[PDB]
């Protein structure tokens, strides 16, 4: 309108996008970098990649994009696309995206004082170490490391502002504890110039109820069936079939769990160790029961001729609770297996009750 | 043709795409923003992202793209590609797309009065909160928030026009109740200039029959089997195997349901709670029946020696309906479990009959 | 070669790609639009999107790209890339692609008379309504709607030529009946100028044998098992287990079918209704048999004390074919269920034998 | 270095990338097209698309990119990016890629004689007809059709050179027999100018052992179980359950096979026909055995009253090998079913032993 | 700031990005190429493609990008985007990416001496031969081959620097042994000019515990069940059903294994051969037991009439350990099958204990 056109013509008369916009070349350019978390799209524990929906916020002063408001009435701000003016090269250092730059290059808003505002949105994919050991009561500290790609501390004085979380959409699987930020420096051996960066640590807590019932109901059922087969009579007929079916069902369930979560060898989840203990206990009990039944139902003394087993079973039954002796030995072994399974379940429950994600507090908040 | 070429040469003589095309720089530019919904591609409840096929509609007046029709006979409209002329930076604020701009940049149609028309098509992916609690009788209000990225109310006077739905292709899984629109403002603490935006709320109702039979037939079958095992005699032989098989089948079905829909911890679906109640009832009944049978078939009084259980069962049988006492106690427990399951089914049906998506009206319209 | 270089320099001396190449600006530009179908990549019934491999064919006369062959010996054609010259903005209106333009922008072939040829290949993804109701004997009419995005009938006189199918690679799942074309106009209320478009209707017939055996063999097996359990004696022992296993297997098969095809609520497939009828019949028969066996094996008259059931069963047995009465009643009920299942199977076969995709003709052509 | 810079400035003084670089415009430009296969990424039998990793090789002489080596000491070659100089528009005609051009546009290497070298790498996706009928002993001839998009034989004299396979990485699922090439012409009715193209036929043989054990072990097991149930006594008790379980397992296996490979209706695989024959035989045998057992175990003559069945069974037993007659008839039927299954297995093995991929030679080479 | 702008204007006065920046054109340009491995994203054994997160490091001296620091106070470094200055065309030769260039083109950092630094990040997908034969104790040597695409050894003197691994994030499935580098030359028959390249061999060891328990627990269970059925009495009733169920479960497990890993025919994994041996042993044992039971339970001598079998079984029982003879023969056959299975398990364990990935050392380090 005879003023905006003239201003746009005048501002880019000799402007060079490659030049860092400072009046004095030996002075640093202060850039205020902030963040606006909006949504946690995905937490891939397989590839250790966190996907988030983030609006970056960058602000700096341009020495050449200044004008007198009185000389250009009615126009107070101008917009420049990607390549028209200089922008800081703030990139996510730990970006796992195949493009390495998920930001959408919007226009830079500059007002009459030369203050530029740049808010590039994007779906950032950052590679963070997923420590899945206290499954499912685990908290992940995924870091977002931002910094200038080719500017030092004496050229781009990067500064930090607290991230904005008043736009956040709850994920439904992870609970956002918070996203604190920190500014650190990267002094090199070559040179005394610092290399600042801004790191935002997305502290997230896994929501219990998402996997809670879906894993507890099968686990409760298989534990009840294990107790049942540890209490059923030896000569019941269906005990062997029930045990085999239970083992097949729970190993298919464990295969499904390993398909959903990754059973990373860096730190085996405690649930996997509990399952392994249950498997070895159930297998030993079933093998002992089957061999006793198949070696003592037809021959009264076919496998009972060793003396060491007889004396050790007598000592164990005297130290534990005190048709032939084979039935009593099988019952004692089954009771011992039941006691061991109960002790393991109790100790696992005790060890999982206390943790950094307080189980009692979590269930009180959820339920 | 000696007139279109001359007009195109004349129109871009001093035109600047960065300049907002207003005769007076202090006056707002009125932009009419409308929408044309065509198809609902996908409703991802996992990532809370809605995918739609939408044709945007933007209209504004350009002060510099005006010409005299008599001076240029035969030409009444001109087209300019993406970067040739100025276009409003209307973007989907809640876009979850990795590109953040799904629009296809078509040509801007300008006629002799300077009126520009811009209709960019695209497959928009917006992040909306999916409240899946009354599954499957749920209605989702997914919002599409459009607004200028870097213009205020005194620069780009955004206006709303009612969305066009006379091109809509039915989804087959979701029923489109409607897409009302609203224009709101975003006054900041810094400044009195409003920041208008246009929000279209895609109100969608899940079609019943899509998941209806596929979830009812397994649910009806498992409920019938639960009633059967709650009515079968205790000493039937196959009762334990039937119960275990039923539990395995329905827990696999629940795993499939959790695979298809997300069991979000924000609000657990009522179907999940009903399944949990059925699971606890069936497990308790099976455990009680098995323990009674295994502790009373060989010993007439091996687990019946406690007095509290005997007196409480006598009181319950006197207050409910009034071979040894163990069979009668097992029958009473089984009848109580059947009654509890029937009451839970009835109350769940009553609570799910009434809702915002009226169940009776929905089935009347569908069937 | 001193002539091609000179011609290329001369042709683009004042050429404007934005100008429509007509000698008279008030005269329409005739553009002949044709199509060359090559392959049907995918038919997504979930999102209602058809993916095809298509070579477009556009021809028009350019007034400015003309030269004298004698003055430029040896050169008869020239090529111009995307942005060098004017091309019609013919786009797929119902494109479901995220880019909205799957065409690969090749060079435009222009000869000495100004006749331009443009053949952009691409993998088009168009959104067509998939009416899957007569599964698997269904024919889909997916339309490809092409037209100018910003030109009317008095500016771009779009014309149609018959599509070329002598390059088509058979899909193996769908049979191509044909792709007829049609040209229609879109008169607006504003103005009398028509808005022509060219629509190609890809009429495709699903090949029977692809899903034929894969669905018939499980269906034949489950139908045979249903007849078997409807003919087996009540006191056989394995009847209940066989029925439960059959129901579980066929409901898993129906889950697989719903996973492969979409059970759209717009029109439920007839196979789904047949499965629902079979399910209700089998469930009723199994429930009746189980309740009769469990209420009459131990008590000669425990559930037979009502008079209405006895008299109605006597009337039914007198009107149908004419150890205690319970066995005869169970046999009569089982025979009635078998007869109902046979009638339903016969009527379903009769109703599916006749259709627009003639079943007898299809199997004669395939087998 | 005062010579490379001068040469680069001089070479592009009047160079036009649109001009075909020939001294005489009426003379063809000879382009030598070769190929360098590196890896067969994927063979999609569903969409009939072959994915390969290929380095193209194009060579031609540029008349204008010539210089005197003595006048420019030290520089013998120059490089030009995509748009700087002219390149042939050699494209894969049958490309199924959504971009239609998988080549990565590298620099063109030109030496002092004007000879240009262009080696664009890419991951080509070509649509070839997959004839999967002799599964798994099948050989696929997938063609790669390359040619100029807009040049005739009198403008671009395309020539063929033998493909290079000394970089090939074995796929592990397909064995590369060879990739012969051929040059053909495409004379049109309009004009006598030929339209040459270069076609490379990727002849590939499926490696036996990849699917060999994975399909043979289930097939061997189900065949052994079929023989077992065809040899087990009728009154064994578990015969019906074993047969039903075998049928369910093998139909799930066939569902898995149809999920992995496509059961295309163009030509049904022989394995599918063998499975159908086995299914009908097993179903008939099971139905006959069950009906005989259920109609003759309680009534000595309840279904044996027809005379035609009795006389035909007497004739068959006299012509085949020569408690009541029902057991003998059931045994004769079971033996006949076993003989039919054995004959079908033998004839299938004989017919699959001989083929273009010689089974004996293949197993000798592999084992 | 009156110095950076002047320097940027002066540096690109006559700069040509196509020219190789050397003072003398006949002298090679030394380029130091290094690598910085950060993460191993994926190891696809199906397509033989390795996905890694890598920061490249390239350094070279530019003759024209030099300036006097005193003449331009305060500015010591400059940045140029992709197309502004010359960069080496170092590409991954064995790249399997569809783009062939995963690098993100950042700015080139040049200081006053003309020394340029280029650090392009990217997610590289390279095609390496995956030799999966000693599953799961296998080490993969995946090579990353980098080199100039169109420069010889006398033009681009490529040099190697040791890769940096102090940023590496552990994968959790693969253990990084190391990434040694090597520089080699590619002399051609045409010419004596070498063609150097830099190859980094990513030596990776599969972590045991990732698949360890998940494959051992099913394998241990099926081995225990095989021993059980090889020790159970012949006339146990459930032996046949248990064997069939075990076979079905383990063949489903093998199908799952073939789904996860590829059973490549180049070299069959030892686990597959062990499974095949177990399958043939179990099948033979089950068939022999079933045929003996079905041919000797009703007829004392119905299949024992041959003399060769009787004499060979007598010899075997005399050479092995020394109701009718059929039971003793069945027991001897079952014991022989058990012994063969035990020998095969022992020899497989012995052969898998020793390997390049030392099993004992690996389990000592992990456990
Ligand atoms: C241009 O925009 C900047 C944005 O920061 C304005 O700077 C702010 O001005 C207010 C005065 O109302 C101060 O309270 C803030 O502290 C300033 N922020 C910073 C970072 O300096 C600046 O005033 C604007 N220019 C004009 C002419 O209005
Ligand atoms: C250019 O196009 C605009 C499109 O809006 C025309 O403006 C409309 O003109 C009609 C008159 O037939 C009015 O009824 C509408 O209310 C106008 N709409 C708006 C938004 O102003 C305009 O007339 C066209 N110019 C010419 C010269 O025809
Ligand atoms: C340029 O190409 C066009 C292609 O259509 C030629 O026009 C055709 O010419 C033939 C004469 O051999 C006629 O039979 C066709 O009917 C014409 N087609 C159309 C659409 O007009 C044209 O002749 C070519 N120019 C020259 C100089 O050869
Ligand atoms: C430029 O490169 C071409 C590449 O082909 C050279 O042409 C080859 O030259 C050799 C001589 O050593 C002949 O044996 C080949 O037959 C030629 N090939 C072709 C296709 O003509 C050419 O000599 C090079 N120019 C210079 C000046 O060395
Ligand atoms: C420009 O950067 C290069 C980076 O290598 C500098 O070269 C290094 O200079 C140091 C002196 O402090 C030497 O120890 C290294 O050996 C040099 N490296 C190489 C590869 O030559 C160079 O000095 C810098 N220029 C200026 C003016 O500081
Ligand atoms: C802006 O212009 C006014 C006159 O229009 C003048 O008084 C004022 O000093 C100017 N400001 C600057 C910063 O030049
Ligand atoms: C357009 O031109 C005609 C003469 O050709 C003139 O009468 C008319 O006033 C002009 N209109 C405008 C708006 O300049
Ligand atoms: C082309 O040039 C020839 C002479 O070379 C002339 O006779 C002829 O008329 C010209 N044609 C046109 C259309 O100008
Ligand atoms: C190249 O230059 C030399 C002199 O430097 C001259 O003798 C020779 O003829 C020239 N070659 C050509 C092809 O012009
Ligand atoms: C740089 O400039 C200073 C004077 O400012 C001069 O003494 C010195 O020699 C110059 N260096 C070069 C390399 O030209
Ligand atoms: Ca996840
Ligand atoms: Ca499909
Ligand atoms: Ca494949």
């Amino acid at each position: 309108g005879e003023f905006q056109r003239k201003l746009y013509k005048e501002l880019v008369k000799n402007y060079n996008p490659l030049e860092r916009p400072v009046a004095n070349d030996s002075q640093p350019l202060t850039v205020y970098f902030s963040l606006s978390l909006l949504q946690i799209m995905d937490v891939d524990e397989k590839n250790q990649v966190l996907t988030t929906n983030i609006w970056l916020q960058m602000s700096w002063t341009d020495h050449y994009l200044q004008w007198n408001v009185s000389e250009y009435p009615g126009v107070k701000t101008v917009r420049f696309p990607d390549g028209q003016i200089w922008k800081p090269d703030i990139l996510l250092y730990n970006s796992a995206d195949e493009r390495f730059d998920a930001t959408f290059h919007t226009n830079v808003l500059v007002n009459s004082s030369g203050h530029c505002q740049y808010l590039p949105p994007g779906i950032f994919k950052s590679s963070c170490y997923i420590d899945v050991r206290w499954f499912p009561f685990d908290v992940q500290h995924c870091k977002l490391k931002f910094g200038s790609w080719s500017y030092g501390g004496w050229s781009l004085d990067l500064q930090m502002q607290e991230a904005d979380i008043s736009g956040y959409i709850p994920n439904g699987e992870w609970d956002l504890v918070g996203i604190p930020g920190k500014r650190s420096e990267r002094f090199y051996e070559c040179c005394k110039e610092p290399y600042p960066d801004v790191t935002f640590t997305v502290t997230m807590r896994r929501r219990t109820l998402y996997y809670g019932l879906n894993l507890l109901i099968p686990c409760v059922l298989i534990s009840a069936l294990a107790l049942l087969v540890f209490l059923l009579p030896a000569d019941s007929g269906e005990k062997i079939s029930l045990g085999i079916t239970v083992l097949l069902s729970l190993t298919v369930f464990m295969l499904l769990v390993a398909e959903i979560m990754p059973a990373t060898s860096d730190s085996v989840p405690l649930i996997a160790q509990y399952f392994a203990s249950t498997m070895i206990i159930v297998g030993l009990s079933v093998v002992v029961t089957v061999i006793v039944l198949q070696y003592h139902h037809h021959d009264p003394d076919g496998g009972k001729m060793p003396k060491w087993t007889r004396v050790i079973l007598l000592n164990w039954c005297a130290w534990f609770l005190r048709c032939s002796e084979w039935k009593f030995a099988a019952c004692v072994v089954d009771r011992l297996c039941l006691m061991a399974f109960s002790v393991f379940t109790i100790i696992c429950t005790i060890g999982i009750l206390m943790s950094a994600p307080n189980f009692v507090e979590a269930v009180s908040k959820d339920f």
